C-alpha cells in the first residue's frame, strides 16, 4: 500500500491514510514483539472483529511484518458526523431519523456482545459512502474515528453511561438541525447537568417540534443510570418504532 499522509500518532501506534491499489483505507500500525503487547493486541482486534453489523466499524485484514501488525480499516471520505454538523446545511427530518435509529442499533448490538464503547460522540461516528453511520474509535479502532461525561463518572465506562453519551449525541444532532432548518431558535448550547437535577429536560420546541425525538433523547439523559433507557429501551420508543 501507498501511504499518502499520517492520520494520527501516539506511542506505540501510528495510523496511515493510504492508498492499497486504487482504494483509500486507514491502516493502524503497532509493534507486537512484547508478549504484553501482542496479548493486548489481541484483545483490541477480537472486540472490533467480534461484531458483523453494518453500523459498526469493519476490519479488512490485519497482517504482519517482523514484529509490526498492520490492522487496515474502511476511510470513508465523507467524514464523521461531527464534520456534518461543521457543515451547517440543513439534513432531512426523515434522514436523521434513519440515522440515529441505525445508531442507537448498533449500540444495542455492542452491548448485546458485552461491549462498552466508551466514547460515543459524533466526532466517533463515520458515514460511509452509502450514507449510514459506522461507530468506530474502539477496541483497535481506537484513534481512528464535557456534557457527554454521564454523572457518574464524575463520582468507569457501563452500558447506562454509553446511553447518556448516545442522547447528547442525539442531542447535538437534533439542536443543530433545528437551528439549520429555522433560524430563528438561536444557536443552541448543549445543556449541562446541575447537582440535584433528575433529568435534562429536552423541549420539542428546541428539536424542532418533534415531541418523540424529544421524548427518545429524554429517556436516556436520566441522572441516575438505573432510570435511564437501555438501548434495547430506546429502540422501542415510538420515534424509532
Amino acid at each position: 500500500f501507498q501511504v499518502l499522509s499520517t492520520l494520527s500518532s501516539t506511542v506505540n501506534s501510528k495510523v496511515y491514510h493510504a492508498l492499497r491499489r486504487g482504494e483509500h483505507v486507514a491502516v493502524k500500525e503497532i509493534s507486537i514483539d512484547d508478549d504484553a503487547a501482542r496479548r493486548r493486541f489481541q484483545r483490541e482486534v477480537n472486540i472490533v472483529s467480534t461484531c458483523n453489523h453494518p453500523n459498526i466499524i469493519r476490519i479488512k485484514g490485519v497482517f504482519f511484518d517482523g514484529p509490526f501488525a498492520y490492522i487496515l480499516l474502511p476511510y470513508y471520505h465523507r467524514g464523521s458526523l461531527r464534520a456534518l454538523l461543521s457543515k451547517q446545511e440543513p439534513m432531512s427530518w426523515v434522514a436523521v431519523q434513519d440515522m440515529l435509529r441505525q445508531l442507537a442499533s448498533g449500540v444495542a448490538y455492542l452491548h448485546e456482545h458485552g461491549i462498552v464503547h466508551g466514547d460515543l460522540k459524533p466526532s466517533n461516528v463515520l458515514i460511509a459512502d452509502d450514507g449510514r453511520p459506522v461507530i468506530s474509535d474502539f477496541g483497535i479502532a481506537k484513534d481512528h474515528g464535557v456534557q457527554y461525561m454521564a454523572p457518574e463518572q464524575l463520582l468507569k465506562s457501563t452500558g447506562m453511561s454509553d446511553m447518556w453519551a448516545l442522547g447528547f449525541t442525539m442531542l447535538e444532532v437534533a439542536l443543530e438541525n433545528a437551528f439549520f432548518h429555522d433560524g430563528s431558535l438561536g444557536k443552541p448550547c448543549l445543556p449541562l447537568l446541575l447537582p440535584e437535577q433528575k433529568r435534562i429536560d429536552v423541549p420539542a420546541k428546541a428539536v424542532g417540534g418533534d415531541e418523540k425525538l424529544a421524548e427518545a433523547i429524554a429517556s436516556v439523559l436520566v441522572a441516575d443510570p438505573g432510570n435511564r433507557a437501555t438501548a434495547y429501551d430506546l429502540l422501542a420508543h415510538p420515534y424509532f418504532s
